[PDB]
């Protein structure tokens, strides 16, 4: 029952009230985080804006040095941090440690990507002859204070994915972790503090949404909002963003389109790995199979045999399927399962629920009148929807309010490229499950899946602006 | 004389049951009417745009560029016909109005050629992890969808085209909402795109009263991107309605001209007057406060005053430097700022006179920070001179403004000027020249309340495009 | 038979002596071109260097305007120029006109690509903290005088592909067209002259290689040599270039690799179109089929049927197969045919020669001991070489001293991509004949196929340098 | 004194004959390096070409890992290597250590710059509507075997500046250091070997030029020559290169243009620092002052005083002026000094020679008739040339056959930029001495000063080619 503290202007601060964090899989009390007041948020932001001047005027090399050091510390403490991250969000122990290792890779990569970013020289004479001696020297500058809001399912990886790109460009950062995941976010903060990040350059905020939820976003000191979480929450942030740029990484309902010529065993392997990873609690994940009917029976059988083998149990045992993050999540997933059952879908694997541990449910013969065809479960349930034409698969895919990623399984890549052109998604994976990585690749979602382009170099670009200095050569 | 104008809706020209009569601000002459669209008519515009998006985005870049080049050619052909009406509609000098149309064609042509040669990128998985060395990402550009372009009264053609052409070349469809005062000129611009053969629904116009369709056009879920130029308050209101849609805002400015002791004062005065009083000060990018070191302030003020006294004041048809302001409220607001400065003891170096809404160019010296004129954007022909004692003080006063569009530094020490520029909270700093949006290939952006996003041709195209990534494993 | 003149310092000038040019297909006298002396080359280069200062200091907009005007004039006169080009190099009349139209497209594209090129601003602080106030303003500049040497087979297209990229970047140009093709190159020059190109900015040189061949390249006024022609001639230029940058577009022996799963009809169509276009007188042309044995018989039969449909005749009649450029070329092609026949190759179509008009010869069972497996014929003969494995196809392909392009015909795209990585060529076309276009794409050759990267933006880059201005911010 | 060996295919090889190396300032015997035969050169290139396939197929991150490890080893052993490097080339001890530290900086920077290099995707529809479905996937590839030839004055820095950018891109490398500097080059090689570089990926060649000088360059196994050295030697390489790409970093005669409004004390400080560094044995170095008449007298006085403060002594004592590299070098510098004296130049500082240790000689009233106005001394002698106009300064500067860098001293930066545009050099430094750094900035010379563009990212680009894969989307 350790009492965790926020990093504020280089110091660690409790608050008068606290929030106790329990492990979703066991109920174990993991500790508490501060329930900051609005005035304490004011001090976090005041500290950040004060530190911005000296931070942005450091060299890229100096800023990159802090990031690399913090990544080295994360690697050192990956087992320690991952062990707690596992408990806090009911993520498998090994996956939790992997998340911290991956966070280190992102931080190091962002440091080296950002430090060699360049400006441009534009010629007046490109546009008008009379300005041929007028040139613009266009250099990059930070946007200022970035509010990073990490999600429960990747409370270290999708905190670092915002912090490091922000910091290399000369921004200051305040991290608001989710309450479930606040310990892991504060453990990440410990690595940055030990790396010697200058006071105020990076700070953390924890507290109850009823007290500081909107206040942290509406605060005029914030110049940029970088958020990962649910679609409805992301929509609420867009309403509070005003003129300030935002990045939103929200939900998905990624389709896996399986054509008649697909390698059905490989498609099943990727589909199951992608759909049921972390019990389906991922934005990027196969969430519906759109399969040509000629291969639907064989594919359903190949998916069923794998889903039946998934382990269902506790995070400490590295179970494939772990308890969902809270009771509301499991209730919602059970409801989608019940709707599909009641509307006549075929349950190829049996629904079971012990507490919030839902066994993985595979439905065949899902029709688009069923909620499970569209709504994001964030739970271990996968529908198979049979189609008769590629055109019908494209229409059903694009009919979703979500547009994060898609997978296309086929041996005809020229056709798959033509399909990918028509899919309203950010990324199409050919003969592979959907995935955010590799983290240098762009990561973006269309429609209700978010706004902005992430991936390392793209997140740095998003959190930098330009300063043009124009003069006339004589 | 006065004509009834129509909106371009899905390849057809449509009247509405009601209309809005547009009058010339300088003379009161009736110029014509534009439709007062209803929300149902806006729905039909957006429905047609979304239906045209599929065929438009699948055309080749070269095909889309051809339409844009043809539209620009027609604008050039009709620059005198369009400029003459634009001049009357927003009280812009006749020659300056024709020049606006010509510049619009330049932007359209440049956008077509910039956008058609944009490229994708191939990323190596092995750049990040060895196990992904055979995985590559093919990243190609795609449009965002339907762009709502909202142009401003002061550049109803130029800052319409600066949105329409970058959006169109990338494969977006567009609906233009001109300002009511400027709607005729916006519809004349649309005529050129229609005659160029732009496919039905790829480009449409919307005109109407704010009280009827103002919020409706922005909140409509068919709109995927909002691109707005206008006042700061109206811009902030659009931000509240954007939701998750990306937006670009080009809002107000209070550009400072910092004059150091080693500056060429005569050249500084020339650039400061050209930039401060162009179009009677009705420009976001324009010198709106001089921050001058006290040692050179007396001589600089005398140089500026001499030039301001030479500015012509009169009617648009006479190509006066100072023309009547856009409306009475604008001139009333400017008169109030002048009075506050006078009553607080500023020195009127040139006299305040008002004929209708034609305010003579007023130069104030010894302006202090308690005066509204030190901070508020007049959008009128009034320039304060603020004396400073250190460059640090000039930097602090400049940055205290809630605006951060552009700034000018007048000095012979460019290394120092570059260091100053780094500290100024603005988009662009011009050295030994007035602030300005051009050349239109250069970035144009404002910090703080001056807006959001980066324009200039290539930057506008980048803003109104997204990416589509296709990832596969080499075998 | 007009007496053509060179464009020299804005003026059209004859020389003391001339060279009469005849149509290879008919012997018709087309006119004469000047036989410039070395002293006259000196005057051309002097005028060009004199014009360079005023030319490079113009705005990009102003230089682009001249190029667009010259392209419009080419479009206006495409029929007149193409009619003469057709006779001069025995190219089909319609193909000749198309070459002129393509040249206008390349010029217009070069003008708009070049005018919006930019520089870069590099930060000292990316490399060392102590240099964080030091920035480098890096702008592009012309290399100076570009010598452009066009080839007989594309004497307008592959002149303009050098002139326009050079000119937009602010270089001055001297065009040395080949004697056979000098009339067409001068006809191109007329368009640039009528467009108003300033005196000396663009000039032409014509003459006998024994008199000015090496002299035009060794001359110290030349800052860049941009040459298209035979490999041996290009190797000779590499020696004479010294330290000066060069681009060489030389020979090719492009392989068309046909795998067992290929679309054989598609492969046969593309192979025949590519191998026999302009009677095989193209560097980028399928010049050997490497086909898996299992599909060789059927592929050969389908190629044979298409070859037998090619028209054999005169340029004026738009014949597919026209007479070769000269007698030496036909003699050399006949020698390769005889060597293949003598060594046991199967003649699927029969050799026939009337003057220099050789009928298209398709050989099957070509082996690596035959000259036709390796030497570039520049004539209408195609060898089919049977392989047992894809590994063998890659080896045989890469054993060539040439490495311009390659074609891979197969339905397995990821495998084709892996093969492409292994091929020592500049460009690999999947399920398509090799081709240089579209002209925005890179065009380059490995090994003896040349040096430098062409395609419009690449050509501009090659013929520019950079000028770095470094200062410290204070 | 050690018997040094070449790194050949992961082994350290002796040759039958060897070359004893002596310290130029003391005559101390430092060791011997192998005198390789042409057959031993073949074995080096054979090993490299065999290692290339496995090395180019590694991921970027795997190649970068080797480079970082080699840089770490160099940092560790900087004192040990610098101590020997100081003796071998008579470089100040601390300066020799600084060279090794800078080489590690370049190696680390090259690793991270090259690992995130990207390809491009070009649209057929950018050029013609009919090809809108055709796209080109353009990816970078190594050129092959790079021959890296380092110079005596930077035998580690300007060996590493070639090795690391070549390696990260997937090339294999053979390093030929100069005989005087071979120990330092082989000491650098030890760091790459200990870092675990795969056998044959990196090798060294040492020997006498009469036996292997031309042989190493004209060998057809070599795909790229990357050379730093004298202009005459470099000229010879451009001839032996054929069509193969090269980079040449040759001599310079950098002008320092001092205008009437210049900070004369700052000008003198930078001029003396840049002109006399390493006794003037640097390509980038102020080698002639072009000063406007009205400030010449005062500038010359300030330069003279600073020249008199330079220490003149042995490398181990960190003297500013150390003995030149060999007797030939000092004989040549003495001849240039004598020519200036006999032609009436004013010797502001005294010429004294003890062995090969020449005291720093400053000349005023140097005219264009004197050899010192033009010839690169590579010794501690500096001419001051008075000019009457800025136009005369530009003309004299550009009349040099060299065009590496220039310095402009003035407070009128717009005018300085306009002057820089006219100066036929690669880089112009404003109010600073000329210098290669920072190593991320472009480094290049015009005219006889070299060919190609270095600095880190530019060297990587130079030693890469592109592979284009074109296909039609369906």
């Amino acid at each position: 029952a350790k009492q965790y503290k926020n990093l504020v202007n280089g110091e660690w601060k409790l608050s008068e009230n606290e929030i106790t964090i329990y492990a979703p899989a066991t109920g174990e009390e993991l500790g508490s985080v501060p329930a900051m007041t609005q005035a304490e948020v004011d001090a976090v932001y005041a500290s950040a804006k004060k530190a911005l001047s000296d931070w942005r005027t450091l060299s890229y090399v100096e800023r990159a040095a802090y990031l690399h050091k913090a990544a080295d510390i994360l690697v050192r403490d990956a087992e320690k941090i991952g062990a707690i991250l596992s408990k806090e969000v009911a993520k498998g122990h090994k996956a939790a440690v992997s998340e911290v290792i991956r966070t280190a890779e992102i931080i190091n990569y962002a440091a080296e990507e950002g430090l060699r970013m360049e400006g441009e020289v534009l010629e007046g004479g490109s546009f008008e002859a009379a300005s041929k001696k007028k040139i613009a020297i266009v250099r990059r500058e930070p946007v200022g204070l970035v509010l990073a809001i990490s999600p429960f399912n990747y409370p270290v990886n999708l905190a670092g994915s915002k912090i490091a790109p922000a910091l290399i460009a000369g921004n200051v950062v305040a991290l608001k972790p989710p309450t479930q995941g606040s310990i892991s976010g504060l453990l990440l903060a410990e690595a940055f503090a030990e790396a010697g990040i200058p006071a105020g350059v990076f700070n953390t905020i924890t507290g109850r949404g009823s007290v500081i939820g909107d206040y942290i976003v509406e605060h005029e000191a914030v110049n940029f909002i970088n958020f990962t979480g649910s679609t409805p929450i992301g929509e609420g942030i867009g309403k509070l963003a005003g003129m300030r740029p935002i990045m939103l990484e929200l939900g998905g309902k990624d389709s896996a389109i399986v054509l008649e010529d697909a390698d059905l065993a490989l498609a099943a392997k990727n589909i199951v790995a992608g759909a049921f990873g972390y019990s389906g609690q991922r934005s990027t994940a196969v969430k519906r199979v759109l399969v040509m009917d000629k291969v639907a029976d064989q594919l359903a059988a190949e998916i069923k045999t794998l889903v039946e083998k998934l382990s269902v149990g506790m995070p400490e045992d590295d179970a494939d399927i772990t308890p969902l993050i809270d009771t509301s999540a499991a209730d919602f997933v059970e409801g989608l399962i019940k709707d599909a059952t009641d509307k006549g879908a075929t349950a190829l694997t049996a629904f079971n629920r012990e507490g919030n541990l839902i066994s993985p449910v595979l439905f065949d013969h899902v029709t688009t009148d069923m909620r499970l065809a569209w709504e994001e479960p964030f739970g271990p349930v996968l529908p198979i929807i049979r189609v008769t034409t590629v055109e019908e698969a494209i229409k059903i895919s694009n009919e979703s309010e979500y547009g994060l990623q898609a997978s296309i399984f086929t041996t005809n890549f020229p056709k798959a490229f033509g399909i990918a052109e028509q899919l309203e998604v950010g990324t199409v994976h050919l003969n592979n499950k959907t995935q955010r990585g590799t983290d240098n690749f762009p990561f973006l979602g269309a429609k209700k899946s978010g706004a902005g382009v992430q991936g390392v170099k793209y997140s740095i670009e998003a959190m930098t602006t330009v300063k043009s200095v124009v003069f006339d050569i004589q």
